[PDB]
């Protein structure tokens, strides 16, 4: 198995500069660094190739992680938004090739965060969905990427809100570049159990997100950490576990992700990097 952060642990906003992640990463011992593809998509050729030469010099691998806006909704209904959306995501994977990152998470397959003072068509937006995912997949093969359809809580989505629904929308894209990304805070709120929802997953699952409940550092909460270590060994799972704890509160990040108290007790970037260090020694522990 191999074990990342998402950059944004340390951040206050998604579009930042990602060279200093790289060497932070490796010093922690750490395999994975993911960036926020909202950050690559417009950054020059230059700034790519950097970043692509750094992650070779320190041997850590890319991946990224998207939220598309409303602006940029494949499962819209309106042809002129799914359209706009399919070529702002082509665009991020032309700039994910020039980094050397071959992998694509979050909701790629609809908007984020969903906005529900409006009226939504659950069926229709998921049939949209699967079209919009299966042409990207298929843009995606001449990159080798491939797409992580992130399983996410009822707060933040309506697809896609159990391993269940993931898997059975997964099956029906059917391609082998489309996989499930399950996610410990967003099973916390909707599976029966966290543990089973993975075994049931299986094959599917493409990446883990890992964090406490409430988006701390694995070993700050009451996670089942033992359970997912052994429904992991249970799937053979030899893939991607990246942490995603967010303990900022204030920015763009702060504000997207709905934190509205600091979890950090003001920690400096340091103080971060240390507890980071701390939780990923624990959570091999608690994998084995």
């Amino acid at each position: 198995m191999k074990y990342g952060v998402y950059f944004a642990y340390w951040e206050d906003s998604w579009d930042v500069d990602f060279e200093k992640y790289v060497r932070k990463v490796k010093k922690l011992g750490l395999d994975i660094l993911e960036v926020a593809a909202l950050g690559l998509v417009n950054l020059p050729e230059q700034k790519l190739e950097r970043l692509k030469q750094l992650a070779e010099q320190h041997d850590i691998i890319l991946t990224a992680g998207i939220g598309l806006p409303k602006e940029y909704d494949v499962s819209s209904t309106d042809k002129t938004v799914r359209r706009n959306g399919i070529t702002f995501v082509k665009k991020v994977m032309d700039a994910m090739h020039q980094a050397g990152i071959h992998r694509i998470g979050g909701t790629v397959y609809s908007y984020w965060p969903v906005d529900y003072s409006g009226p939504f068509d659950k069926p229709a937006a998921r049939k949209h969905s699967i079209e919009s995912v299966r042409e990207l997949a298929e843009y995606a093969r001449q990159y080798n990427i491939t797409l992580l359809i992130e399983t996410l809580n009822r707060f933040e989505q309506f697809l896609l809100n159990d391993a269940e629904e993931a898997v059975a929308y997964v099956k029906e894209v059917n391609k082998p570049n489309v996989k499930v990304m399950l996610d410990t805070f967003h099973m916390n709120i909707e599976e029966d159990h966290i543990a089973d929802a993975i075994r049931y997953t299986g094959d599917h699952l493409g990446q883990l997100h890992i964090g406490e409940a409430n988006r701390k550092v694995p070993g700050k909460g009451s996670m089942p950490w033992t359970e997912i270590g052994q429904a992991l060994k249970d799937i053979r799972y030899d893939g991607y576990v990246v942490m995603e704890p967010f303990v900022k509160t204030g920015g763009q990040v702060g504000r997207d992700i709905k934190l509205w108290r600091d979890l950090s007790g003001n920690a400096t970037e340091e103080q971060l990097d240390r507890e980071l260090a701390e939780s990923l020694e624990f959570v091999k522990a608690a994998f084995g």
